[PDB]
């Protein structure tokens, strides 16, 4: 009866040289008392005369510790006597207090009807404790619920930032600050009267693709290319009909004929920003910002490059029944101002609807429900816990520093001061289940089969690879549909996302319960895609496309133009952001777009929550398929002048952390 124990430690903070942890090896028929000393993997050897049987649980106490001492245990692996296999006890949890921390055996188990089973009692007790430590909160009415944490110190310690991630976050904030200080110094006395004056702040936090954006932002093909493969590829859709808001002033017969012939051809595309209609604009430092709800109509040329046809910056109103329609054949300053207005509103719906709401808040809902309703034994929890890492802290820091009342979003973006909350309320109703699934989303938007849509191709490839991973894990643990229906914790998690997390999203196509393996697989695929790939698609293009502020303004300081002949250089430069708003846009884009040094790639989580070999085989197949997709995307991007790099699996983070 010789037991060999390995204790894995991820992080620790020890005042003394060694610390004392009391250990129990709880089996089916008995338990063994242990004496180990933490010197942080490390190994301990011990013999027990009593026969323990099949080892099931490992219990922990921090024995006589100081209040500043903390310990992040990773996994305890116990090699039993004989030629038996190594038995794994995944923890990946900070150990709080002096109480018993029971670590079940690593084989992921669905709950059963046997209430006297010790795994069932443990998962019920863990669910009760984790429900009373992870709680929902209503940040704003009409929005999906957050974690009950006003600040980052109110968060549970198990999902706090680690030391390297928090120090990187604070260093990047100090970097952005020092940069915008060295830019206020540089551009305090400099004039702001031409588009080349934005080069005075376009330095430092930039890339090669951002430099290409600066060189070619006034080209209409690049402005159209941002709708398909820019920072916001989530808004362009194919027109099945002409929009009702596109009210053509008479004398524009030509344009109507062109729109009709390419609508019946099928090459007509629209990017309707009508969600911003009626949103009150921010007032920054006593200066009133301005908003619009544009509609740009795009044509799919046979060469594979989109081209624009008409920009209607403001929708029709009772005051102005026919708005000014801006064409590329206009005076160039008016067309440039219309394009800048469209790109401004693309920044608005990009950062608010498709980044903050579609990815960050949805992944927060997934994280809170995955904690609250899925216990540590449960296989879907082990599936989702690498994909929900650091999401609650980044969303709490966003709600505290970024999108708060009196925050950065209100000091730089045109929707700040409460208009972004109203836009979030509008977009939360438009947050459908099909919109978060790129097969359904790009089928609704008509972007399937489009050759120039590299985001669509990479999103379908990532969806099928992630769906293969999801189907492998689910078919490992849910062999039948009644097994999916017979899991009360899984349906509780589904209701905690849909009824509770997303504020009764039954009307938006989200499932209230899982009735099949396929439905659970589709929902887990969209959860993992929202947590990793959609966030990488919508979060990495900020520096490449938004560094050049005239390419995509955060705000506009002048009303949209109604006469094309009155648009001069002063009108364009007074409509564009000024030095503070532009520098703050660049700093937030760099801070919320850069590659973290603590970036866990997609599928490459070093934490082993599963213990059986078959989930490791499914994860290895996931990594192999992602490596093949990385090779394919690299081979495609080497032949492209404007490559789409944001959905490379080496550049896709394993969770929404930034
Ligand atoms: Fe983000």
């Amino acid at each position: 009866g010789r037991y060999r124990i390995r204790v894995a430690t991820g992080a620790w903070l020890f005042s003394g040289s060694y610390n004392r942890v009391q250990l129990w090896l709880v089996g089916t028929r008995g338990e063994a008392e242990l004496e180990l000393q933490l010197r942080p993997e490390e190994e301990f050897d011990h013999d027990v005369a009593e026969d323990l049987g099949l080892l099931q649980f490992v219990r922990l106490r921090k024995h006589h510790w100081l209040v500043d001492d903390a310990w992040f245990c990773d996994r305890i692996t116990v090699q039993g006597p004989g030629a038996c296999a190594e038995v794994a006890f995944p923890c990946y949890r900070w150990v709080q207090g002096e109480d018993i921390l029971s670590l079940p055996e690593g084989t992921a188990r669905l709950p059963g009807d046997n209430a006297l089973d010790m795994f069932q009692k443990h998962r019920e007790k863990e669910l009760k404790d984790r429900q009373q430590i992870y709680c929902w909160a209503t940040w704003k009415e009409g929005l999906p619920l957050t974690i009950a944490a006003d600040r980052k110190d109110d968060l549970p310690p198990n999902m706090r930032f680690h030391e390297e991630k928090r120090l990187d976050f604070e260093w990047t904030l100090k970097a952005g600050a020092l940069e915008m200080a060295l830019k206020r110094v540089y551009t305090l006395l400099s004039s702001w009267n031409c588009l080349e004056d934005f080069d005075q702040i376009f330095w430092g936090q930039k890339s090669a693709l951002a430099e290409k954006v600066r060189q070619c932002w006034q080209d209409d093909e690049l402005f159209s290319y941002q709708f398909l493969n820019g920072a916001n590829p989530m808004l362009l859709r194919r027109s099945t009909s002409l929009p009702s808001r596109l009210v053509l002033p008479s004398g524009m017969e030509e344009l109507q004929a062109q729109l009709e012939k390419e609508l019946q051809n099928g090459s007509l595309f629209e990017a309707d920003f009508i969600l911003l209609d009626g949103i009150p604009a921010n007032v920054i430092r006593g200066e009133k910002q301005y908003l619009a709800a544009p509609l740009v109509m795009l044509k799919m040329e046979p060469n594979g490059k989109l081209q624009p046809m008409v920009i209607q910056i403001q929708p029709p109103s009772p005051s102005s029944p026919t708005p000014t329609l801006f064409l590329p054949s206009d005076p160039p300053l008016a067309w440039l101002l219309a394009k800048s207005w469209v790109r401004n509103s693309d920044f608005q719906l990009h950062e608010i609807q498709y980044h903050l709401l579609n990815t960050h808040l949805v992944a927060e809902v997934i994280a809170v429900a995955t904690m609250r309703c899925l216990p540590g034994l449960h296989p879907i929890f082990k599936f989702l816990i690498p994909h929900i890492r650091y999401t609650m802290e980044i969303n709490t820091r966003a709600r505290t520093q970024l999108i708060s009342d009196g925050g950065i979003f209100d000091k730089a973006v045109s929707t700040g001061g409460g208009g972004h909350v109203q836009l979030l309320r509008r977009a939360a109703a438009q947050l459908t289940y099909c919109s978060l699934c790129p097969p359904d989303d790009l089928a609704d938007r008509g972007l399937l089969g489009l050759p120039g849509a590299l985001y669509a191709h990479d999103a379908l490839r990532l969806w099928e690879i992630i769906a293969r991973y999801v189907e492998g894990i689910v078919h490992l643990f849910y062999q039948r549909d009644d097994i999916v229906k017979g899991d009360p914790e899984l349906q509780a998690w589904c209701r905690e996302i849909t009824e509770v997390g997303l504020c009764q999203a039954q009307d938006r196509g989200f499932p209230v319960s899982f009735q099949s393996q396929s439905q659970l697989c589709h929902f887990l695929t969209m959860c993992v895609f929202t947590c990793t790939a959609q966030h990488a698609a919508i979060n990495q293009g900020q520096l490449d496309w938004y560094a050049w502020v005239p390419n995509a303004p955060c705000t506009m300081r002048m009303p949209p133009p109604t006469t094309k002949e009155d648009v001069t250089m002063a009108t364009v430069m007074g409509s564009l952001p000024d030095v503070r708003q532009a520098c703050l846009q660049m700093a937030i884009s760099w801070h919320l777009s850069r590659r973290q040094p603590d970036m866990v790639p997609l599928g490459h989580h070093k934490e082993k929550y599963f213990s059986g070999p078959k989930p490791k085989a499914v994860l290895n197949q996931f990594r192999t398929d992602l490596e093949k997709l990385e090779k394919e995307i690299t081979a495609r991007n080497e032949q492209l002048d404007w490559p789409y790099e944001y959905l490379k699996p080496s550049c896709i983070e394993n969770s929404v952390t930034i």
